[PDB]
């Protein structure tokens, strides 16, 4: 996360860090709890990662520090890729992870609100990107988990900023004109997390950009709500 500041403890509790044990134990990714027994993140994440048995998801989490060889953690019992997705720039950039256990609510770690359908009309002002990604270009994962406010941009406001792609009603972006403050290289299949009426929606999931917090290229999220049925069908027994 760039030009953002270090987090609460538990402030964001779906939140979770999304590690590979290959070669030595590191952080790969964000991703975010949304049942008891399945964590929401950015299929790309899994470039090369052949087998669900080197992932580790640590939820509870605020900094890297709190995880040791003794840290409890959730094994990955199997990786859910939506079958169309090819790469991030294209779109379809979600995967599912089912966890071999069940997950214990509590303050430090609970799911969040997937947006309905009938929020498609409402208007977000209230969101926010969150990770342990690069706090500038070529860094590296940081130990405090980092937020940043950052204001939605409608899809004709987006597709002018890039130019080269095809910005689909399954992404949604975010940014400020002036750059500044944006997600980055370790913050992919986190949260874009929007406070509306008291409550937390995820309504997008970090997939990609044009470097990092630059100006006039804002973020690109998958569009959460338009997948609520794949994720529904991807996640009944
Ligand atoms: B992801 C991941 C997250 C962010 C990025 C960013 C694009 N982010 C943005 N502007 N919202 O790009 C870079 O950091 C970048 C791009 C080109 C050259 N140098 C840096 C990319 C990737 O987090 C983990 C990683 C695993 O595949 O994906």
């Amino acid at each position: 996360i760039v030009g953002g500041t270090a987090s609460v403890r538990g402030e964001w509790p779906w939140q979770v860090t999304l590690h590979t044990t290959s070669p030595t134990q590191r952080h790969l990714c964000g991703g975010s709890i949304i049942g008891n027994q399945w964590i929401l993140t950015a299929a790309h994440c899994f470039y090369g990662v052949e087998s669900p048995k080197i992932l580790r998801v640590y939820s509870g989490i605020l900094n890297q520090a709190e995880i040791a060889e003794d840290t409890s953690f959730f094994g990955v019992q199997e990786i859910i890729i939506h079958d169309q997705y090819k790469m991030a720039e294209s779109g379809y950039d979600i995967a599912l992870l089912k966890l071999e256990t069940t997950v214990n609510y509590a303050d430090s770690q609970r799911p969040i609100s997937l947006p309905s359908k009938g929020d498609r009309n409402v208007i977000y002002t209230d969101c926010w990107v969150t990770g342990w990604g690069y706090r500038k270009l070529r860094d590296k994962i940081q130990n405090t988990l980092q937020k940043a406010k950052i204001p939605l941009v409608t899809n004709e406001e987006c597709q002018k900023r890039y130019r080269g792609h095809k910005i689909t009603h399954k992404m949604i972006c975010a940014g400020y004109r002036e750059g500044g403050k944006d997600a980055c290289k370790g913050d992919s299949g986190g949260p874009l997390s929007c406070k509306h009426n008291e409550v937390w929606h995820l309504v997008g999931i970090t997939s990609w950009g044009e470097g990092c917090a630059q100006r006039e290229r804002p973020g690109v999220y998958t569009n959460v709500v338009e997948y609520v049925d794949w994720i529904l069908e991807k996640t009944q027994a």
